């Protein structure tokens, strides 16, 4: 049936993005030092401060202020003119601090499940609007950090409407780019700037019609951003570092937590297992719900849902899952090998369908499609 | 097979912060109904933070309100882990004192998506997993404070995990409740107190077989909870707040906003769209997503879906909602009669199945069904 | 001898964090003059926290009264080391209802028993016409010549943070002349420091200081360790109470300990200082004494104070016993009974909390208007 | 005639801060001797707030410093009003990374005033001599089981009357104690001066004229950090001479060595009170002047209020040649770059003698260099 989908995504710069890559920032920290560490790291970003709080368990020793001040820096806000200041922003502490057979066989602390989600409708292997959101923001930052578009700031924020029509893409019905810039520039320039140079070469000519919405800074000047006026807090982003509402979400944030925390690693498992499904030619789209009970290792029930797209029956996916994929809690980390620091790259643009990630290689397809009886 | 949904009490550190939002917020709309609310706030071991923006003529202690929302839980003696009347709060709300002819005609006030979802499973129109889990933890607050089990503390937590088969409720799989209670308390009295007073009362003995497990407090004595150790966030339950995983989220926070903000109002309308569709018989269950552009009223994407259960066609549907629902940011207003202190309440035990709060109203239902052509 | 004073300008993180608490206090006794403010404020990189205990009906807004407070200080850009539109402000201020006790515990409030117990001392020397000692004066005038030139456009490159040091030789306990100026100013980034050293010079320093007391001896530092362009709370910390030697004699006479900025006229760690200023100050103006020192005692729940002491460093002009005696006839030095001989129940104080607390001839304890009659009543013509 | 000093308890919230910014300070010098610090504590009901500067290759754990601290202090129950295991602790530390040196001259015009007495054992002004022992009794009383309802925040006050420089007796003493709930106001009056009053001062200045103020408000159940702001530097009266000798002004407790407000002034006490030691006077007031860029001071006024048993200007000469006062090289006669500062931090930085500064090793010096 004919409908709309939206999903959006929002830039480095935006404040509960801000706390999410601090937060990772203090994670990596620790975990370059201490790969074993328990970290519950949240950031708390408003006008004038940052609050880094929370509980860790670790060997390792880091300077918060330093961590933070870098990643704030990083993201571009060094001035009061756009309303926050890397080298001038108080920094606070509130961390809780505590000193350090078969370890696969670990079971579930509690009943719960987790959804994983993939669809070949985009090369990446996930839905086109949080993808193009993602591409949208991603793209404004960086033309602003090369040079292309000085006078842009780092907040910002993408919204993409998309039409389906029988479960394939028929086009993009609307557009919404908001985005921080400095005094100088006036907002008929900087809409065909945007226009220009952020959404013409991240949008695909063939989707963008004359009935095409394009709502660019639709609310006029924007030269305020980031913290300033403006909460930001670990874990208030979990859609858009998702699936942008395409999938169900079981609850639990990602940033700031080690691998041992099933909210964020069981997660990264089950989008491995759904984007090898689809890799491997299985389902044109699958949405994997894995359900663990408290006291076992293997997940409990394992249902995969194909949208009528599946190319193989579905009890035959369910046991391809059992078989070349190991979800136990602690096992699940061992085959992702997550105990590295690589999590800060997470913490914008999206945990999902990104280059390198381990949870993103598609490494078991062709191992699940022959086993699946096809070529 | 398996389904499973998680509540925590207003005891748990994550819904104490919602709870002080929206005890905030409901304070500043008994004196300014029209105020405009953003209040984020942090709880952790010994303090309270609660920051924000607000637009009101209001005159509010914070620091009153916090402490007697935390006396109001039950967080009254160091020995439970948190006391009202000593810890720190701490102040950083920013104040600014207070456009279309016809108000209905508001623009957003921001871009963004929220889902709406309703199903016949259970009489109040929602999942039964997310159901029954807050009515657990629900249970253990009110025998806690009534005087039945007064050694019972604030903190609580419960999973329900449902069988399902053929798409129908075949029964409970598993209950999990842990509590927090006094050190005097002996776990064996316990365990059996809460099966007594606490699960039997709540969950339908249709639905326990001899298949069914509990876990009262598999982990032992709790004894302290809450902030002590740990750290609560605004909008950190966000799955929690709605379906319990049942469906799908746009990704806002509900509590500290007042009802200008669509993340809550939109997503409050979309469940009254739901419900009332379910209620007219027209799906058996129906899931809405609607989103904004900052500055537009109208909502850049209206989408229904029934998951194959409809009685007309889509198509028909979708137009019965633009027919008779006002989705409008301040449309959503008017038709909630939403400018009132009535949040407090929200900011535990779910905002969705209590069927006093406005949007809980199946008061479209037979206009609908008349509309359709159905009798 | 030599003895040096130092002073800090408005701009110090120590006296904006006195500034801010005595900003709150007036905003507070603008509503309701007989509110209880216990007020403390810490300032550091990037923020402010403004704490304590107030008892008032007053509304106001912290953040913008802290705010307002910091902008008119001067700092407005990030380049500045500090941001009165963008720092973090954090309120932590608990509030009780009532603004004193209701009506009093005492039938007669003069009878009101101490909020504390606790020392304060007064001083008064007629070294210079305002009566106090000269290094703390010309500290004091030295660091609110420079906000004045900053402020009103002759130096615009100014910045807030600045600090001065004086030292005076002495012999046979009168003023030869001044033997070193220590002056340290922030400033923006154009300015060079050459350029700097003769703008202070001839528009702070030499206006300032007697040209009858500096010499070819006299030694001068204008910025001694050169570029000085972020300042204040920046890579600092600044707290309400920790410059109380500045806010009063600059070293010259004794301390009990207690800070002023952020307390209601209730607190006697600031009234009866200001008692005990006033009552040595009248001593020296009736020509009882060159110099003279009160210290003063309470016990908390008590009216009278547990002691008096009068000290004239051998230069009273009548027996001790007799100054002691005019001081408990002439003066009221219960806590109430100080409020009422001041008439300290109004929004003062935020002026008081920058400059010195004591030589500035407009403020109630800085009046002589008893020195006549304990002139007339101790004999003398 | 009377002149009055205080004390404050190791529990009144001034102090615990001072405590709180001397402990960090210690924990650093443990590691890295010549760290700079300058650590500013604020405390307030439910919270600790740590904060300053420190350029040092030391890791510590604020928290864990912070809360052992209150726990030492007593603080362990939100029945007191502050609980050391689940208050919130805040640090907010700029760090930095480490970067003829007794040739070092001053940065500053400054002044630094020190003071001895012969008037008690300890060559201290007697009111605060005996103000800071009657808290440090209320301290060893609640903690050692003696009177175990009392609870850490205390102050106290004495008024002494002079004739001619010499004590006559004490006039006025207030003593108010936190303590638990059970205990009634007449018991509790009673137990104070039996225990922590007779015990502590002399009897013969005790006399039937002597008032006696012990809770003279009553109940003070609620003390501490709740209700009431502590910060680091705002007893610097209470930690010197109670008022008797002049302050230029300058906090200690959170401040390394290198920070000339907190040695000098250790330094100006050493040198006064090794001058009474010699017995060159009875009571002695020293002032140190410094001038910018000079090591050697520019000045030393010896002020000896017709006590001295010696030609007032041989005592200047007899400080010269005895006495390393250069900002860097008094450090090193001091001995200062080790962790004993969270000791001072309670009770007065004068006074007890096992503290550097404290020590008379140059009394016998002077006395023979002198006349004597
Ligand atoms: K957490
Ligand atoms: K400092
Ligand atoms: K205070
Ligand atoms: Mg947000
Ligand atoms: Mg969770
Ligand atoms: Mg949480
Ligand atoms: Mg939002
Ligand atoms: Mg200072
Ligand atoms: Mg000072
Ligand atoms: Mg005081
Ligand atoms: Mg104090």
């Amino acid at each position: 049936a004919k409908h709309l989908f939206t999903s959006e995504s929002v830039s480095e710069g935006h404040p509960d993005k801000i706390a999410d890559q601090i937060s990772d920032a203090v994670l990596d920290a620790i975990l370059e030092q201490d790969p074993k560490a328990r970290v519950a790291c949240e950031t708390y970003v408003k006008t004038g401060m940052v609050l880094v709080g929370g509980e860790i368990t670790t060997s390792a020793w880091v300077d918060i202020e330093e961590i933070t001040r870098n990643t704030v820096r990083e993201i571009g806000y060094v001035h009061s003119d756009m309303g926050f200041d890397a080298n001038s922003c108080a920094v606070l502490s509130a961390i809780g601090k505590q000193s350090p057979a078969d370890p696969l066989e670990q079971g579930a602390g509690d009943q719960g499940l987790m959804f994983g989600y993939a669809t070949n409708e985009t090369d990446v292997l996930m839905p086109a609007p949080i993808t193009y959101a993602h591409r949208l923001v991603q793209r404004q930052a960086e033309v602003r950090k090369n040079g292309t578009l000085p006078w842009l700031r780092p907040d910002a924020k993408s919204q993409v409407t998309f039409q389906y029509d029988d479960g394939k893409i028929v086009g993009i019905d609307a557009v919404v780019l908001s985005t921080q810039h400095s005094e100088e520039i006036d907002q008929k320039s900087l809409q065909e700037a945007v226009m220009e140079e952020i959404i013409k070469p991240i949008l695909p000519a063939e989707w963008l019609t004359s009935a095409t919405k394009f709502f660019i800074n639709p609310t006029g000047r924007f030269v305020i951003g980031g913290p300033m006026g403006d909460c930001g807090l670990t874990g208030r982003k979990i859609i858009v570092d998702t699936y942008g509402g395409m999938a169900r979400h079981g609850g639990g944030a990602f940033s700031g937590k080690d691998p041992s925390k099933v909210d964020r690693s069981a997660a990264y498992a089950a989008r491995y297992v759904a984007k090898n499904i689809v890799a491997a030619g299985l389902a044109d789209r699958c949405e994997i719900q894995v359900s663990y009970a408290i006291g076992v290792a293997e997940p409990t029930s394992i249902m995969v849902e194909t949208f009528g797209t599946e190319k193989v029956p579905s009890e035959q996916l369910t046991l391809l899952v059992r078989e070349f994929f190991d979800l136990r809690p602690y096992g699940l980390i061992q085959m992702l090998d997550l105990l590295h620091p690589i999590y800060k790259e997470t913490a914008a643009y999206g945990h999902f369908g990104r280059e390198h990630f381990p949870w993103e290689k598609t490494d078991k397809a062709q191992l699940l499609r022959d086993a699946a009886g096809l070529k």
